[PDB]
RNA sequence: CGGCUACCCACCCGACCCGUCUUGAAACACGGACCAAGGAGUCUAACACGUGCGCGAGUCGGGGGCUCGCACGAAAGCCGCCGUGGCGCAAUGAAGGUGAAGGCCGGCGCGCUCGCCGGCCGAGGUGGGAUCCCGAGGCCUCUCCAGUCCGCCGAGGGGCACCACCGGCCCGUCUCGCCCGCCGCGCCGGGGAGGUGGAGCACGAGCGCACGUGUUAGGACCCGAAAGAUGGUGAACUAUGCCUGGGCAGGGCGAAGCCAGAGGAAACUCUGGUGGAGGUCCGUAGCGGUCCUGACGUGCAAAUCGGUCGUCCGACCUGGGUAUAGGGGCGAAAGACUAAUCGAACCAUCUAGUAGCUGGUUCCCUCCGAAGUUUCCCUCAGGAUAGCUGGCGCUCUCGCCCACGCAGUUUUAUCCGGUAAAGCGAAUGAUUAGAGGUCUUGGGGCCGAAACGAUCUCAACCUAUUCUCAAACUUUAAAUGGGUAAGAAGCCCGGCUCGCUGGCGUGGAGCCGGGGUGGAAUGCGAGUGCCUAGUGGGCCACUUUUGGUAAGCAGAACUGGCGCUGCGGGAUGAACCGAACGCCGGGUUAAGGCGCCCGAUGCCGACGCUCAUCAGACCCCAGAAAAGGUGUUGGUUGAUAUAGACAGCAGGACGGUGGCCAUGGAAGUCGGAAUCCGCUAAGGAGUGUGUAACAACUCACCUGCCGAAUCAACUAGCCCUGAAAAUGGAUGGCGCUGGAGCGUCGGGCCCAUACCCGGCCGUCGCCGGCCUACGCCGCGACGAGUAGGAGGGCCGCUGCGGUGAGCCUUGAAGCCUAGGGCGCGGGCCCGGGUGGAGCCGCCGCAGGUGCAGAUCUUGGUGGUAGUAGCAAAUAUUCAAACGAGAACUUUGAAGGCCGAAGUGGAGAAGGGUUCCAUGUGAACAGCAGUUGAACAUGGGUCAGUCGGUCCUGAGAGAUGGGCG
RNA sequence: GUACCCAUAUCCGCAGCAGGUCUCCAAGGUGAACAGCCUCUGGCAUGUUGGAACAAUGUAGGUAAGGGAAGUCGGCAAGC
RNA sequence: CUGUUUAAUUAAAACAAAGCAUCGCGAAGGCCCGCGGCGGGUGUUGACGCGAUGUGAUUUCUGCCCAGUGCUCUGAAUGUCAAAGUGAAGAAAUUCAAUGAAGCGCGGGUAAACGGCGGGAGUAACUAUGACUCUCUUAAGGUAGCCAAAUGCCUCGUCAUCUAAUUAGUGACGCGCAUGAAUGGAUGAACGAGAUUCCCACUGUCCCUACCUACUAUCCAGCGAAACCACAGCCAAGGGAACGGGCUUGGCGGAAUCAGCGGGGAAAGAAGACCCUGUUGAGCUUGACUCUAGUCUGGCACGGUGAAGAGACAUGAGAGG
RNA sequence: CUUCUGACCUUUUGGGUUUUAAGCAGGAGGUGUCAGAAAAGUUACCACAGGGAUAACUGGCUUGUGGCGGCCAAGCGUUCAUAGCGACGUCGCUUUUUGAUCCUUCGAUGUCGGCUCUUCCUAUCAUUGUGAAGCAGAAUUCGCCAAGCGUUGGAUUGUUCACCCACUAAUAGGGAACGUGAGCUGGGUUUAGACCGUCGUGAGACAGGUUAGUUUUACCCUACUGAUGAUGUGUUGUUGCCAUGGUAAUCCUGCUCAGUACGAGAGGAACCGCAGGUUCAGACAUUUGGUGUAUGUGCUUGGCUGAGGAGCCAAUGGGGCGAAGCUACCAUCUGUGGGAUUAUGACUGAACGCCUCUAAGUCAGAAUCCCGCCCAGGCGGAACGAUACGGCAGCGCCGCGG
């Protein structure tokens, strides 16, 4: 009882009925697969930022506000 | 007079018989003779999602108890120190076990890749984010003054839910090291910084009840097996033993034994009788069944009958009793018989056994609407997964010089590739021929004792060319096609963090802060979550292609179509050409067509081709080739002709030379090579016929007459030959020839459910109004559809709780009806006629709720059809009586059959009143009946000496005892 | 217990079914004979119906001139 | 040979038969029944008997192979080998070791047990074929017989007879795909409701059909079904699920009927006995898988007393390398 | 599941130690049907649910193969390509062979061959009319229009096929579901019994061979054959036409021609005419033969009526003859012509000064076509006769008014 083996007929119609839209592009996609050393350095820079940010950046903001 | 309709008839057009398996159904595929009733997705437990309700970090009394005995009460009410308990509120490890709060500010110890302290609120930050808040600005009678009065908005802020990311916390692990504590200073505990695994935490949402869908276990939508197990019943048929009885006409052959006679010296032999044996022969009764493959073959018969057969003293046939009973018995063995069933009986139960397999599966309308494909499976007639589909939503966006976002598309930049084509005087592999050079090699000829001492040639090698090819070759290389980008998620500027890297404040990432959106065209509203049926056999077509000679063959790529689909043309039709579908009126048209079927050329239509004794007449499509035509109609390349051709008529057609090679003959004429010469006006060492050769005819050539065009080869349009198949017959038919054929066209005309305008119905979107708000309006765009998914029903059936101060013996339900009428529809209302005691509307509730099929179950009725059939065994007739009725009864007579192995007289088994008498004649008797073995009534079986009872036979059987 | 059928009509086979079912008695003629045929004692209406005709086909039965198996797979049937 | 056989498609060459052979058994036995018992059949039996097989009148013949598969017999010389029993290590569970019943393995016998019986090369004064000989193989290479057979593919083999003509029949030939010796081979009087060939007489089997008789069939009187039925029935061509009756184009088309007929209705009788699928069954067989009755051995109790003897363990002592 | 490796790890259940076991992580022991069950064969004694998703029939698509043709022309043909063949190449038709695919058929289409019978096809074996030869005659070979008429009797085989004998003008090829099984036959294939050979340990298998092996139903519709009828002409009858459909004739022998034409001989025709015969068709019974139940007559076996005489019975007792009727190629009679034309041969005659059967026009022309003869006569019509007593009637024609 030989039958049909494999065809791709009437497949593009099934695909285009729902759509072949591109994947959802969003900001801050992901951080997976990134170098572990680079990720560790980024975490350290993010967690040590508020130590010196809230003072020197505030002083510079006051200075630029006095400038303009 | 008006009247649609469930009345009948006629014409015009269209019209194949329904249901399901299938790519394909009206099929010469299956089911259906018809009608009435019954008939198929239910219920329980569990799970998932969605919706309604109540409570809410809680929720739930379903389990019990309490009040008072109760028709409604197997209800309802309550427990409150009955919440035991289930679910959720805490997760992570196999386990010992552990087990979730961040942020700001300042200080100190080296504010150290650095802990602690003190104060506060208290679940971080970034980019989006409905909504809300603030808000420059301008919008209302003459004016500076105002609170309401008119009234939107640039920009900015805190930001629900939700989305993405970063960080934070908990549990199990791996690396690194250091610190703290002691009910006891230890292979005792606790803590940190980094990478990972968790169904986690990071202000919680679950619980209980009901409904709908989907999956699953229950017989589980309905009907259906071959089979398996348990426990019992059959030897009245048949197979076999045993016991006890019965039966087998007549003839033929002539075994042993016996007697007599004859022959012989003896042994002995021979002859004629008698004798009556045989698993003997012909043959009857009996027992079986060879052939006619005879008759029947819905029969006499679920195995028979007529001839013809084999055996008939036996291994014979047969009655009764008795023993063996189902994986068993019995078997002169055919797996035959075992109660019409035997390669494993019957009966009841498990059992509604299972089926990936057939068949069926019941009311209407509206909306949406496929797949035969990927992967896996002992998978290929199936299932799971993905995909296609539907439903429920949810989050936002427009609606009062500018949008977020998207696209089977184009435009601009940008790469990617190795097909089509082309090439091999370019790589690789195949490949024909020529030209030159030869270093060498091999085969021939030459000078000559031989010799790379010399020479000619061939093969081989090299060089520059040359002809033809590669899906598994390629320098080069298309079209088509694939990806990306065309902004605010971007750019410029400044400053902080890094434990990453490092000459360097170097590089790179992260964060913060203020300033500047108009960035290719066109079109469009987008995003997202959950549940989910069906599908998982396909087919066809333009083009590209694999195997095959080819196929209406098998297998692929894109797109379209059928299946899932009607309509107008192709006469006919699955795929072709147009075109897609609510009900209508008008106009137009696509494809196609205008001689009649059949609507339209019935145009004073145009140009040209074509004649068939087989014309021709429209993609798929239903017919044909190589080749040929002095049949016509066009074209090309050429050659001749007033220095008079081509055709026709007439004349010449000679000499060297009967030339050289041949020979039985070649003297132009069978052959090989050649092939000239001289006078001429021209004659060819000769185009053909003929002779064995010579002769003869004739031709090339020249000339005489006529007199102006002609000859030859190819090429392509119609037509013709090529062209033969079986029932009579297919441009669709009739037919058509100044066309109704072929080619090129013009102006009109014909009609589709297509287009435009308008009415009506429904869906969707936008909405409008403070008029059943679940109602009433307005505008616009769309309506097909199998499998399947949803919504509505004031469609229908049954019963229950309310309600209609409901209808009815002045007529309920039901049934019938050329009557009226409503709704698109399921259906319903009224009138009339039967009928004689119940029924219905509205609001909710629960179903054993809708039939056209299932070789569906039961019951009834048709065509067949007053048909087949009342024919195995020789045969009936006359008169009379009883009777309404005579062929079937009775009596008499005549003619016949069974003819003693009977169609007679008696019995055993079996039947049980069938035996007898009387009486009726609807039923029985296959017609009839006065008749009967039918019906009703009443009678009938008399035993010491007929048999049972008595006795044992094969055999069955209790106690003693044994086993269980 | 004692009737009756004991059967092509009282049994079984779905029935008044050419089927099946165990025994006794059994004459005369022809003839070897209980073969076949014809009669007597004893039974019967021809087997679930009759009338009219004698077409084809059919079911059983018998002949056919000349040939004699030449038909057929086979001398099947029929025939001697 | 007589006889029996598939009731209801077979009557036979099949089965059976006397005869001829072989196997087991001396009763605490052989072959079987049985859930059970020292229960039952043979057995009211005892080797001229019982039980289990093969071949199949009489005569003559019974060839060669034990390699394999089966059957049987032997020695605790000899390998494998379960429970139970013994010793050792360990606190014990446990582990190790010594020995080891049947069976298997080894060896012998048996083929009237199942079965089998090959293949090359050189050699005769016409040549070939071939008297004769060498060689591989395993256990032995078809002996005596018989044949194109009921056994032969080539084949309708070749020759002779039978015929006018023969794929038939008979006789003979014989590297015979693939005959053959109790798998029985060769004959063979009588008898086959056995199959086949020829001949004589015979006849309607036929040339070549015709006629006659009885019962139907036929019409009528009376009585009266069933099978089947989607609706129903005139054809040609085309398309179509590729062979229509209904569709399209044409040919055409008057009621109701009787007697035959068998071309059609792809006629009826039955969910194809043929082929395939089923993760559907049943019968049967075996060196398919897993089990079991039964059967053969070993151990444990029933199961008790005496004597003699062998092997090992522990004990003290004397020889040895 | 087993084994190994590591923690100076976890649990070994009332609490401790130890053996052991379980537990975590990763390496190995395998699913070759490789996303992974543990698995021999036969059933012809077979069964069930299904499949035309899937073979054995036919039909359908193509024709490789088979058969049948055409073109080119190297050559055969003594000479000479094409009288007759024609290689190397190449182009077509057919489904009378086989093969390829599986489209309809699995709730069945009865599947070989033979017998009987009808029709059709032509790629013609013979017959009618013709052309060409290496056609002197005869016998032959190649084509043209041509299917009207024939294409037999047997030996062996189941056979399709094939071979042989004989006859004949010739013994040609096919189709219709490989025509035809509710027509037959069952010889083989293809069930169940059994035998032999080979294969298999076995059950069993063999497109190997040999034997015996149930052949069911029509009464329905149509078609066909025949018979009543129906429609319309007012009724009925007689005499008549045919529109239409069917269609029948075919072949051979002997004699005169003629031992002639022809041919050197050997050999050896043809036209007209005369006798017939084969097959087929229509009938017919005087003669001949069949049948026979006038149960006509006369013998004869057994029994029966007492015996003669007369008879009867024995499923028409047998047999010798036989009227009438039916019947036989087993006897007898008969079977017939006109037209237009095909193939072909010709006339006049241009295209194309000539030629030419053609281009327009003419001629002859046949088993083929049609009709004539014959068969039945239509939802076809004509010509003629009679047309309703009896007592009241009834029915026609003319003229009529309502
Ligand atoms: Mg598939
Ligand atoms: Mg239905
Ligand atoms: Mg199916
Ligand atoms: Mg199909
Ligand atoms: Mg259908
Ligand atoms: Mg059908
Ligand atoms: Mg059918
Ligand atoms: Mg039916
Ligand atoms: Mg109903
Ligand atoms: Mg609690
Ligand atoms: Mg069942
Ligand atoms: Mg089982
Ligand atoms: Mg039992
Ligand atoms: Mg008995
Ligand atoms: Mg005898
Ligand atoms: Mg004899
Ligand atoms: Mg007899
Ligand atoms: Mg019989
Ligand atoms: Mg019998
Ligand atoms: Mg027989
Ligand atoms: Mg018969
Ligand atoms: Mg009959
Ligand atoms: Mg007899
Ligand atoms: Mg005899
Ligand atoms: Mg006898
Ligand atoms: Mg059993
Ligand atoms: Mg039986
Ligand atoms: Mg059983
Ligand atoms: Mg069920
Ligand atoms: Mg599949
Ligand atoms: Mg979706
Ligand atoms: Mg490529
Ligand atoms: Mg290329
Ligand atoms: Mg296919
Ligand atoms: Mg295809
Ligand atoms: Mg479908
Ligand atoms: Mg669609
Ligand atoms: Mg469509
Ligand atoms: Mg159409
Ligand atoms: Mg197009
Ligand atoms: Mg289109
Ligand atoms: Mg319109
Ligand atoms: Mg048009
Ligand atoms: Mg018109
Ligand atoms: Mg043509
Ligand atoms: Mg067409
Ligand atoms: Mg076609
Ligand atoms: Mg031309
Ligand atoms: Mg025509
Ligand atoms: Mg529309
Ligand atoms: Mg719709
Ligand atoms: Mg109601
Ligand atoms: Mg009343
Ligand atoms: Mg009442
Ligand atoms: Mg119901
Ligand atoms: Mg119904
Ligand atoms: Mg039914
Ligand atoms: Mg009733
Ligand atoms: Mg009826
Ligand atoms: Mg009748
Ligand atoms: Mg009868
Ligand atoms: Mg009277
Ligand atoms: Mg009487
Ligand atoms: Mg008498
Ligand atoms: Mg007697
Ligand atoms: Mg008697
Ligand atoms: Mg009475
Ligand atoms: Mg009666
Ligand atoms: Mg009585
Ligand atoms: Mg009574
Ligand atoms: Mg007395
Ligand atoms: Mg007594
Ligand atoms: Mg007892
Ligand atoms: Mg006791
Ligand atoms: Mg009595
Ligand atoms: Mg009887
Ligand atoms: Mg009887
Ligand atoms: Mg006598
Ligand atoms: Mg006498
Ligand atoms: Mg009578
Ligand atoms: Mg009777
Ligand atoms: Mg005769
Ligand atoms: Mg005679
Ligand atoms: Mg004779
Ligand atoms: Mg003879
Ligand atoms: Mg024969
Ligand atoms: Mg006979
Ligand atoms: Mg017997
Ligand atoms: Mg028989
Ligand atoms: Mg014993
Ligand atoms: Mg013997
Ligand atoms: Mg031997
Ligand atoms: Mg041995
Ligand atoms: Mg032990
Ligand atoms: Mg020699
Ligand atoms: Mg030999
Ligand atoms: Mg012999
Ligand atoms: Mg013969
Ligand atoms: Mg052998
Ligand atoms: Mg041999
Ligand atoms: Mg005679
Ligand atoms: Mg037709
Ligand atoms: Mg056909
Ligand atoms: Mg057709
Ligand atoms: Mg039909
Ligand atoms: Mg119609
Ligand atoms: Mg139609
Ligand atoms: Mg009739
Ligand atoms: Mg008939
Ligand atoms: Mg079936
Ligand atoms: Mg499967
Ligand atoms: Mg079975
Ligand atoms: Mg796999
Ligand atoms: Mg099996
Ligand atoms: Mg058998
Ligand atoms: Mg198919
Ligand atoms: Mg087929
Ligand atoms: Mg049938
Ligand atoms: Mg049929
Ligand atoms: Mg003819
Ligand atoms: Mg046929
Ligand atoms: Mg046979
Ligand atoms: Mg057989
Ligand atoms: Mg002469
Ligand atoms: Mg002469
Ligand atoms: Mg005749
Ligand atoms: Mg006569
Ligand atoms: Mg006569
Ligand atoms: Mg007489
Ligand atoms: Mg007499
Ligand atoms: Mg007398
Ligand atoms: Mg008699
Ligand atoms: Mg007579
Ligand atoms: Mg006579
Ligand atoms: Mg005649
Ligand atoms: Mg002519």
């Amino acid at each position: 009882a030989k039958s049909k083996n494999h065809t791709t007929h009437n497949q593009s119609r099934k695909w285009h009925r729902n759509g072949i839209k591109k994947p959802r592009s969003q900001r801050y996609e992901s951080l997976k697969g990134v170098d572990p050393k680079f990720l560790r350095n980024m975490r350290f820079a993010k967690k040590h930022n508020k130590k010196g940010l809230k003072k020197m950046q505030a002083n510079n903001a006051k200075a630029v506000s006095a400038r303009a």
